C-alpha cells in the first residue's frame, strides 16, 4: 500500500512493468496500463492467473473469482474483471482522483533514457514525477552496467598493463574513467573484492584504487548498487525572510572574506540560495567564508564527489578549528586530517550518499552542475537545515549521462537547481576569475557568462589558436588526431618552456598517443574540471557535439592560470577564442 505518484490518492497497486513499481491510484493505474503496454500490476499481491501453468499477467484479461485472479480461460462463474469502469481493482476504491494527462508519466515509465528529450522531461515534469523520473533513470542506469561482459585476466603482461580476456555475446564498456570496474579473486566457494580499477587501450593500461599483484583469472564488473526509491523534493519550497534568520553574523571578520558579507546575508534571508562561481572566482573560499560570517552555525558541507568534499576540506583546514570539524566516510582514500564519522561535529563534511539523518543551520552543495535530482532530494532527505546553499556553475560539466546519445543536454536540464540559475538567474555570482589570463576570462565571459565574468590578471600575450583539422581516426569508443599531436609536437620544439604544460583533450585516446609523444601530462577536459595548471596545450581532435559542447570547451580553456595553446577543429570555437592566431607550420 501507498501513494499515487499522480494524484498522491492512497492505493494498493504498483505497475508491475514499471522498473520502480510506483504505486498508482484506480484511476491513474488503469490510465497507465490502457495507454502503454504497461500490463502487469502488483497490489498486496501480483494481479497474475493463479490458475496451474497459465501465463496470463495482463490485468486487462484477469478476473476476481473467490480471492484469487482468473482469465477469461480458468475464472469461476461468479467472478468481476480486475480492470473496467475506468479504474483497476484494489483497496482504498472510494478514494482517487485522476489527472487530465497521465502522458508524462507514460513517456517516464517507457523511455530508455538514450534522448536528451526524455532528461528534459524529468526536469519539467511534476515534482513528484521527477523523484518518479530520478529513480526510473537511476535504476535504468545501474541494470545497463549488467548488460556488459565480465572483463577476465588472461595473461599479466608487466606491472600497470594487462591482458583482458572478455565474456562473449555481451557488449565491452568503454575504457575511460567514466566506467570504474570492481576487481574480484576466485575462492573455495564465491569471490571476495579486490578494490576498485579502470582501464585504457594499450592489453590494457589499468589504474586501480590500491595494489596487489593480481593474477590471471581474476574479474572485473562495473559495481551497481541498489537505488532506494526517493521522498524529498529536488528543492524544498522557497523562503524569503526580512531579517537574517537562525543565523548570528560575527562583529569582525578578516578582509580575506568581506567581497562575500553582502551574500552571506542574502543566505541568511532566503531558505535556499544559488552561487554560480565561475572558475577561480573563489567558491570554497565562499563556503568556508560562511562558517567565519555565522560562527556559532552548524554547516553540513556535502558534494556528490570524495573529490569536491575533500577540497572543501582542505579549505577548512586553512580557516576553521580542526576539533570542530569531522570527514563522515562509509566503512577510496579521502582527506583524513579530520576525526572520522562524528555526525554531532559543529561543520560535517560528507558526500551526498554517506550523508547521515541529520539538522543543520547551513547546508552547502558544492559543484551543483554535477548533481542529478537523485542527488538533490536525497541531501533534501537526509538534511533539514534552516538554509540550503548551491554553490556551482552551470556553464561547466554536469554528471555524465551514461545512457545519452541522442540530443544535447542545456544546462538548464542539469538539475532542478541549474534549472533555476539558467531561467530565473543566480541568487549570487562571484564575478571576477583571479586565476586566468584576461584573453581566457574574456572569451568565456562572452560564450557563457553573458559579459558578466571580469579578468583579475591581465593579458599574458601567451594565448595561441591554430585552425587545423588534421586526420581523426577512431578506435572502439574514442577519437585520435595524430596530425594534432604533430602540431603541437613541433610547436614543442620550437617553445621548450611549454613543456611544463598539462595535455587536455576532449578524448582519452587522444590523450594516449599524446602521453607517448609529448610526455605532457595529459587530463580530459572532465577530469581537469577542478583543477589549475599555469601552462594548457588544447587538440579539440574532433568538430563533434562532444568536442564543442561550450560547457566542455569553458572547463578546458579555464584549466590555464599563464598560457594556452588550443589546436582547433571547429571554426566557430576557433573565432570565438580572443587569442592570438598562429598558422600552421
Ligand atoms: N608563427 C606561426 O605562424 C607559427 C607556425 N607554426 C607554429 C608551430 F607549428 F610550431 F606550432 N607556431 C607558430
Ligand atoms: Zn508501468
Ligand atoms: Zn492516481
Ligand atoms: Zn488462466
Amino acid at each position: 500500500v501507498g501513494a499515487c505518484v499522480l494524484c498522491n490518492s492512497q492505493t494498493s497497486l504498483r505497475c508491475g512493468a514499471c522498473i520502480r513499481r510506483p504505486f498508482l491510484c484506480c484511476k491513474c493505474c488503469y490510465d497507465h496500463v490502457i495507454s502503454t503496454s504497461h500490463k502487469l500490476v502488483l497490489s498486496v499481491n501480483p494481479y497474475v492467473c493463479n490458475a496451474p501453468g497459465c501465463d496470463v499477467t495482463d490485468v486487462t484479461q484477469l478476473y476476481l473469482g473467490g480471492m484469487s485472479y482468473y482469465c477469461k480461460s480458468h475464472k469461476p462463474p461468479i467472478s468481476f474483471p480486475l480492470c473496467a469502469n475506468g479504474q483497476v481493482f484494489g483497496l482504498y476504491k472510494n478514494t482517487c482522483v485522476g489527472s487530465d494527462n497521465v502522458t508524462d508519466f507514460n513517456a517516464i515509465a517507457t523511455c530508455d533514457w538514450t534522448n536528451a528529450g526524455d532528461y528534459i522531461l524529468a526536469n519539467t515534469c511534476t515534482e513528484r514525477l521527477k523523484l518518479f523520473a530520478a529513480e526510473t533513470l537511476k535504476a535504468t542506469e545501474e541494470t545497463f552496467k549488467l548488460s556488459y561482459g565480465i572483463a577476465t585476466v588472461r595473461e599479466v603482461l608487466s606491472d600497470r598493463e594487462l591482458h583482458l580476456s572478455w565474456e562473449v555475446g555481451k557488449p565491452r564498456p568503454p575504457l575511460n574513467r567514466n566506467y570504474v570496474f570492481t576487481g574480484y579473486r576466485v575462492t573455495k566457494n564465491s569471490k571476495v573484492q579486490i578494490g576498485e580499477y579502470t582501464f585504457e587501450k594499450g592489453a590494457v593500461v589499468y589504474r586501480g584504487t590500491t595494489t596487489y599483484k593480481l593474477n590471471v583469472g581474476d574479474y572485473f564488473v562495473l559495481t551497481s548498487h541498489t537505488v532506494m526509491p526517493l521522498s524529498a523534493p529536488t528543492l524544498v519550497p522557497q523562503e524569503h525572510y526580512v531579517r537574517i534568520t537562525g543565523l548570528y553574523p560575527t562583529l569582525n571578520i578578516s578582509d580575506e572574506f568581506s567581497s562575500n558579507v553582502a551574500n552571506y546575508q542574502k543566505v541568511g534571508m532566503q531558505k535556499y540560495s544559488t552561487l554560480q562561481g565561475p572558475p577561480g572566482t573563489g567558491k570554497s573560499h565562499f563556503a568556508i567564508g560562511l562558517a567565519l560570517y555565522y560562527p556559532s552555525a552548524r554547516i553540513v558541507y556535502t558534494a556528490c564527489s570524495h573529490a569536491a568534499v575533500d577540497a572543501l576540506c582542505e579549505k577548512a583546514l586553512k580557516y576553521l578549528p580542526i576539533d570542530k570539524c569531522s570527514r563522515i566516510i562509509p566503512a577510496v582514500e579521502c582527506f583524513d586530517k579530520f576525526k572520522v564519522n562524528s555526525t554531532l561535529e559543529q561543520y560535517v563534511f560528507c558526500t551526498v550518499n554517506a550523508l547521515p539523518e541529520t539538522t543543520a543551520d547551513i547546508v552547502v552543495f558544492d559543484e551543483i552542475s554535477m548533481a542529478t535530482n537523485y542527488d538533490l532530494s536525497v541531501v533534501n532527505a537526509r538534511l533539514r537545515a534552516k538554509h540550503y546553499v548551491y554553490i556551482g556553475d552551470p556553464a561547466q560539466l554536469p554528471a555524465p549521462r551514461t545512457l545519452l546519445t541522442k540530443g544535447t543536454l542545456e544546462p538548464e536540464y542539469f538539475n532542478s537547481v541549474c534549472r533555476l540559475m539558467k531561467t530565473i538567474g543566480p541568487d549570487m555570482f562571484l564575478g571576477t576569475c583571479r586565476r586566468c589570463p584576461a584573453e581566457i576570462v574574456d572569451t568565456v565571459s562572452a560564450l557563457v557568462y553573458d559579459n558578466k565574468l571580469k579578468a583579475h590578471k591581465d593579458k599574458s600575450a601567451q594565448c595561441f589558436k591554430m585552425f587545423y583539422k588534421g586526420v581523426i581516426t577512431h578506435d572502439v569508443s574514442s577519437a585520435i588526431n595524430r596530425p594534432q599531436i604533430g602540431v603541437v609536437r613541433e610547436f614543442l620544439t620550437r617553445n621548450p618552456a611549454w613543456r611544463k604544460a598539462v595535455f587536455i583533450s576532449p578524448y582519452n585516446s587522444q590523450n594516449a598517443v599524446a602521453s607517448k609523444i609529448l610526455g605532457l601530462p595529459t587530463q580530459t577536459v572532465d577530469s581537469s574540471q577542478g583543477s589549475e595548471y599555469d601552462y594548457v596545450i588544447f587538440t579539440q581532435t574532433t568538430e563533434t557535439a562532444h568536442s564543442c559542447n561550450v560547457n566542455r570547451f569553458n572547463v578546458a580553456i579555464t584549466r590555464a592560470k599563464v598560457g594556452i595553446l588550443c589546436i582547433m577543429s571547429d571554426r566557430d570555437l576557433y573565432d570565438k577564442l580572443q587569442f592570438t592566431s598562429l598558422e600552421i607550420p
